């Protein structure tokens, strides 16, 4: 089909032969058919193709008229019985020529190109035009270079290959409100990276191709100006400023109310600088170049501090993080695309799962792109597997080869005639039966395979009835829309619900089918979590009855004594992970104690419990403070001053480790220089670094500690701190701390004495774990405690004041250090014997062998 | 060689030879190659040398383009051929020019000279070029760096399409003044970013025109200069350094005198010196390079006290924001520019309404820049509003559409003559219906449309016409002024007016025109601010006593029991509100009751309602205080000792909160020195700090709380506190405080002792959030509370000491964690059961599943 330029250069054409009485419509008609007017800035005329191509305007006119002059006259009726065998392939060449461009309706550029390879004219010494390269390059010489440096957005909105954008409605409308000023006319996009702040500008183009703008707005057209724009277009010194004053030229006049944007967006510092005002000021000065710009939030301080005259052309917008439902709603529009690209079931539990988790497992990370990609990429998971189903089909495969390599080494041989070799058949025999299991799993395989591509295009080929629908549906084209909504989607939709019952389902599993190729909830996305981030908080683990349920236990064994503590930090952690911590707070506590009582090992434990790793912990020098607090803390230098450790020894850890248990040491020696930034971490955990990333700090648990209440608690009046000595550590504690920072801390906990009692176990378990340790049991002890040993280590060790420390000294002083001298004297080849002898007295072995 | 406007000059004149197929290329093609256009504008052109020269220039157009028709036609082979003696010779005498020049390239005014010499119009009436001297006069007015580095403010200016300059009428002639100076005659405007620093250089430019400038000014242009030659970019050492000395040595060149204006000298400084950026500048403050700058007051004294020169080569002109008054002034100036700017009508109220409610929410960005903002967004947001038309035409009109599909869709079948889809015959009917609706619907936007659209488009006529009388005025062009005083501007009045009677404001529609609902006071002004800032109360159209007085009545109501202090804050408040209070004083209020009553709360609940939000609270522990209050207060230490962090708690956030709520919890332990600073807390607002800096305390309201009576209260004489008991708590208040401080005191308030008849609804208030505040989630409690609950939380939770403090307490250990711990147990699907047990839990609603 024909563009209106184009049917009225064919109707014109057509229109010439009636007029000049002429039997034949020929290519004369049709040039002639172009040269409307004399108009020096008219594309038929003088911005022709073939003008610029090969021949001179003034000597077409004189071809052409000379040709209408020379074909015959009828008397009108007869006039075009035919448009020679000449239009009838031009004009069906111009319908190649989209073809060869992928545009959709001929243009009146088609119909030049194909009068190029069909352009000749009747003399001795024919005129002619290059076959088609001359055209070729005047075709990018028309305002189309746009298209080479840029994409048509709203062609592109309009054709399809353009997601479903919501949840942006607020930010399209105010977009386009932006584009209704008069001053600040340029809206600006502002925030994370990958925000869809790109769908907002498609969301826009749509608006624009649907008319749903304030009227003077339909008359207006988007393009994405970049990449080739910027660079990769050219290649000389001096190219920038000629395509750029070239391209954005030829934007700012006649073609519509031309809005641009950038994709690379912050570019602009870059981009613009020298020209920062010539990309866009003189040519919005001048008649309605518009853009719409972008920038992260980072960015955007650059581009202001850099220039700041932006801020006088520009309006800047935020843009909004969606929800989980809102992320579900959006995932939901495109749940199809994604089983369209990967052939793969998708539950709607996925999408929201997925929402949920990545927000729990990656609160830092955009939630709709993060959600998505673990759906992706879990999609793209299964397809593999669904490749070729290894488990059954290499295992037969490889059996069956094996059984080849027996078959070579025993058929091939004078021995082949003898048992020894001749056993072969029995592997022959194993051969036939893995090839007759083989082929039926291989084929139903295939068939399980096919069915989802019968569903791909399924669904492929209603979503591209759709699309035709929505433009019918703009069209108003009744006929086409009706062609569409009635029968051929209801059609198509039919088909899939059949597709999707010929799955077979049966009792015993979800289809007839062996393999899943399905995206699960929970199974497949939170699996796929975990091997994207080693840790998934939401997985809720089997084993709940130990992990947060019987937590008391674990931390009692690991942590023995310190029941108090214990129990503020299980009702602790059920919290964060029941869920109800409200999400406004991450959950955090103050561990006040003395030296020894293991508040740190409670902490500790408790990292180590959650996520079967202390090592996941992560420690902060709150003591080590002065002005400098940056790299060092929470906020990190700022991006501009010398060095990229902006926030290099916590920040990046704590996006690098999501979650965890963010532990600082002796926080009363912690001044406001940070207390002010542990505050903004202690709820609404939103802190941004000096990167302008932000931690969003959400299931962490955040740990003070502090021997602050040493001053009351190490009265000992009785192991059990009782009320009175605890205000006392309070007022201290408030003393030293905004009482408002601490009102932020979920629970401040006073840790006890350490009991004998306890302690009189914690031996046992480090002692244990010490010689565990210490590289393979090629020496260590037989550990034989004893009821002596464990009992001198109490008498001589268990002070009130120290806690576990002094018998980890005492341990070596007595009982490694007389190890290490059996060692160094050769009276142990391995192992060792244990007891007291009155004073401990490590025993002997006999002399190394 | 030649340059490249050179050898693009000849490199036209050889290309018009070759693709007019001329035998020959000689002066015809090098005269069109200049005269490419007709326009004047064209520098090769008219503005050329070809106007100025004195050869008829019409003639040359005509007779060229002529001479390129005349010229015989040739085929490719013989197209152009040469460019003969006729230019070889030209060619060779612009080389000789370029000796002349000491130009390293030949120019196209080279070959214009060399043309002119050789070359003449042979007419009947032949004309040939003034002799090249004095062409070169001519030659050496255009060029000899701003068209890339600068915008030429006084042209603009001149040609009309600038902002009139309102309330900087002294700043422009100070800065006028300072330029008229021998030497250092440079002035710098200082002050905040976007408070109209360049509206004075606009000013200076419509000076300029207006010939109101200094003659030794007056034949001075005017640019706009900076961050294209300082900030947008650079490669190596220098690079910017090079476009300073290009501007800074070409502006001694050919044009007369040149203004300069600097956006900001911050950006310059030089870094550390350097011989960098601003270091470039002092070397020419003698040397002509007349300049206006700017800066910051705050930069400015960094600046100069780094620097040392600065403010030895610029003035300190200082410049700062309008009043709102002024800014009304600068909006109604500006108020018919933006009717035509966005196609709508504006209220004078509005403007009033932005200028007043821009500077109320913005302490952080300046009154002219939002209020213009304000205004130029609310009005476009009118404009915008036009989607009227389309909105109600396309939900109609779309509801048809589909109702067209249905037809087509249905006519097209065998079942269109059942009755099966014959009834749809229906839908016909509501096609038809929606039609009769939408015609005129449709006719009435039309003519609503044309109403604004003519009033608007003679608005436009009246202010080109004013713009016309403006300029002939300054420029003494008496006959121009004349004329369009002569009824051309009356009538265009007279216009305007009949359109106004063409609005036909009817009775039921005031303005007949709902596209353009109007920027409607502060109903569209507040809307905007709103939208663009968050929804506060103060978006209201009311008093500042009716706003506090529906606020008065939600407070009565939140709080249980203490009407009795609400109405004396509400009092204290009003006559503050009203300005009646002395200025000078914040209010002030002493909470006299209970530990745990409410007072804290009352307090958050004033700041949630007169500053809209009990988040901005300021507080104050006034027990953990002796002698050396400093930081944690408003004082800080004094500078020049450690505790930099002035008044760290409460200096800090009253400067960063100016509106808010300060609290003094338990004032009455106060070391008494803190009490005189009290005194000067409470009256007087210019509190001192330790940097000197006083706090102004204003819009914050200071209240003290105190428990120095509640064993009075304790006393239960009345659900309100009656005589005898409430005397005593002003009895102790007497015995403690100074009479002066209760003499600064707005009042003394007094709380009472509420029992659980009311404090039951706190209760469920708390319940409720709790429950409403989970975020992610609804699994909502049988909330069986029952009578044990509403006890046992009363009970063993609220307290008479600490009030609700415990039930939170009792909430989160026998609810949320008893809840928390059968979540993980996976024993709640949804919902959950509450079974209060004489202490309190939960029952598993779910059979332990
Ligand atoms: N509201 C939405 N509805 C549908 N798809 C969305 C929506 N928001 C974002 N997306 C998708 O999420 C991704 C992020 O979109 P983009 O606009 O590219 O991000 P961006 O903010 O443009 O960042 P850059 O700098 O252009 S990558 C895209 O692949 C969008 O298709
Ligand atoms: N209740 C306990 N159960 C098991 N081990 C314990 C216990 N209390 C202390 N320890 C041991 O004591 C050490 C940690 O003691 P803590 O008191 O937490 O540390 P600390 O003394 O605070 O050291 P700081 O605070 O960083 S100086 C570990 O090596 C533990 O094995
Ligand atoms: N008195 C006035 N008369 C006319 N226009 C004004 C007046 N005051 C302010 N404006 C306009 O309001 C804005 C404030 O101007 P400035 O203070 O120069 O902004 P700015 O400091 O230049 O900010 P940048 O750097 O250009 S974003 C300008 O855009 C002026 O056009
Ligand atoms: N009459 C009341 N009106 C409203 N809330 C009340 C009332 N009485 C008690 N409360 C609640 O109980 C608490 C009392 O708070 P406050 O009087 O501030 O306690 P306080 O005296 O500040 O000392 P703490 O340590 O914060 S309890 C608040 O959280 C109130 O919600």
């Amino acid at each position: 089909q024909f563009t209106e330029r184009a049917l009225t250069i064919l109707t014109l054409a057509q229109k010439l032969a009636s007029d000049h009485q002429h039997p034949q419509l020929q290519p004369i008609h049709i040039l002639a058919a172009f040269i409307e007017t004399p108009e020096d800035g008219s594309v038929p005329y003088l911005q022709n193709l073939i003008e610029k191509g090969r021949y001179d305007y003034d000597l077409f006119k004189k071809v052409v008229n000379r040709n209408l002059v020379r074909i015959p006259q009828q008397q009108p009726a007869p006039a075009e019985i035919t448009p020679s065998y000449a239009l009838g392939k031009v004009l069906q060449d111009a319908a190649k020529i989209q073809k060869q461009q992928k545009d959709s309706f001929i243009a009146q550029d088609h119909i030049l190109f194909a009068l190029f390879n069909d352009s000749s004219i009747q003399q001795i010494f024919k005129e002619a035009q290059v076959d088609i390269e001359a055209i070729k390059q005047q075709a990018l010489e028309l305002r189309g270079y746009l298209s080479k440096y840029a994409i048509d957005m709203t062609e592109q909105a309009r054709q399809g290959k353009l997601d479903p954008v919501i949840g942006r409605e607020e930010e399209i409308r105010s977009t386009i409100r932006v584009l209704a000023r008069r001053i600040k006319s340029n809206p600006c996009l502002i925030g994370e990276p990958g925000i869809g702040k790109t769908a907002i500008i498609e969301g826009v183009a749509q608006r624009i191709i649907d008319d749903d703008v304030p009227t003077i707005l339909q008359g207006a057209k988007l393009f994405s100006l970049d990449l080739a724009a910027l660079t990769a277009g050219a290649k000389y010194k001096g190219d920038f400023e000629e395509r750029f004053k070239g391209v954005l030229k030829e934007i700012e006049e006649s073609k519509t109310l031309i809005v641009l944007f950038i994709d690379e967006i912050h570019m602009l510092m870059g981009n613009g600088k020298d020209d920062a005002a010539n990309i866009l000021k003189p040519a919005l000065s001048r008649g309605q170049l518009k853009v719409i710009g972008a920038t992260t939030n980072n960015e955007y301080r650059s581009i202001v501090e850099k220039d700041g005259a932006f801020e006088r052309r520009f309006q800047k917008i935020e843009v909004a993080e969606p929800s989980v439902r809102q992320t579900v709603a959006i995932l939901r529009g495109l749940q199809p695309k994604y089983e369209i690209h990967h052939g793969v079931r998708i539950l709607d539990s996925a999408l929201v799962t997925a929402a949920q988790l990545a927000k729990r497992y990656l609160p830092y990370r955009r939630l709709p792109d993060s959600a998505l990609d673990l759906v992706d990429i879990s999609c793209a998971g299964v397809a593999v597997a669904r490749d070729s189903k290894p488990e059954e089909l290499d295992s037969k495969e490889r059996q069956l080869q094996l059984i080849q390599v027996e078959i070579k080494a025993l058929e091939r041989d004078e021995d082949a005639d003898s048992t020894t070799k001749d056993r072969l058949k029995l592997a022959r025999q194993k051969e036939a039966s893995l090839q007759e299991e083989l082929e039926p799993l291989r084929q139903r395989y295939n068939e399980e395979k096919h069915g989802h591509e019968e569903l791909t295009q399924a669904k492929k080929k209603l979503d591209e009835l759709e699309n035709k629908a929505l433009d019918a549906e703009r069209r108003y084209d009744t006929a086409t829309a009706a062609d569409l909504r009635y029968f051929a989607i209801p059609d198509i939709k039919k088909q899939i619900e059949k597709l999707e019952d010929q799955v077979a389902e049966e009792e015993r599993r979800a289809g007839a089918n062996s393999m899943i190729q399905n995206v699960v909830d929970s199974d497949t996305i939170s699996e796929t979590a975990a091997r994207l981030t080693g840790i998934p908080v939401k997985k809720l683990s089997e084993s709940e009855n130990e992990k947060l349920i019987h937590m008391e236990r674990d931390l009692s064994s690991e942590v023995v004594g310190q029941m108090d503590a214990i129990k503020a930090v299980s009702n602790a952690v059920r919290l964060s992970r029941s869920g109800l911590a409200n999400p406004r707070q991450p959950a955090s506590f103050l561990f006040l104690g003395l030296s020894g009582s293991g508040k740190t090992e409670l902490a500790k434990k408790v990292a180590g419990f959650l996520f079967n790793d202390e090592d996941m912990m992560i420690r902060v020098d709150c003591s080590e403070l002065s002005e400098k607090y940056a790299v060092s803390k929470l906020l990190g230098t700022t991006a501009g001053y010398v060095g990229y450790d902006e926030g290099g020894f916590l920040t990046n850890q704590l996006q690098y480790k999501p979650y965890s248990v963010l532990l600082f040491d002796e926080v009363e020696k912690a001044h406001p220089d940070v207390l002010t930034v542990m505050l903004q971490m202690l709820d609404d955990g939103r802190i941004t670094s000096g990167q302008g990333k932000t931690i969003d700090c959400s299931n962490c648990i955040v740990i003070m500690t502090s021997n602050l209440g040493a001053e009351f608690i190490n009265s000992q009046q009785g192991s059990k701190i009782q009320e009175s000595t605890k205000n006392l550590v309070m007022g201290a504690v408030r003393q030293h701390f905004r009482p408002e920072f601490l009102n932020r801390i979920s629970s401040i906990v006073i840790f006890n004495k350490l009991s004998r009692k306890a302690i009189h176990k914690i031996v046992d378990i480090r002692l244990k774990e010490i010689e565990e340790r210490f590289e393979q049991n090629d020496k260590h002890y037989k550990l034989n405690l004893t009821q002596e040993a464990k009992d001198f280590l109490a008498k001589y060790g268990y002070s009130d004041d120290m806690g576990a420390r002094p018998l980890n000294r005492l341990i070596q002083n007595e009982i490694l250090n007389k190890l290490a001298l059996r060692i160094l004297k050769n009276e142990i080849k391995d192992k060792e014997t244990v007891n007291v002898v009155l004073e401990e007295c490590l025993e002997v072995l006999p002399n190394h062998e």
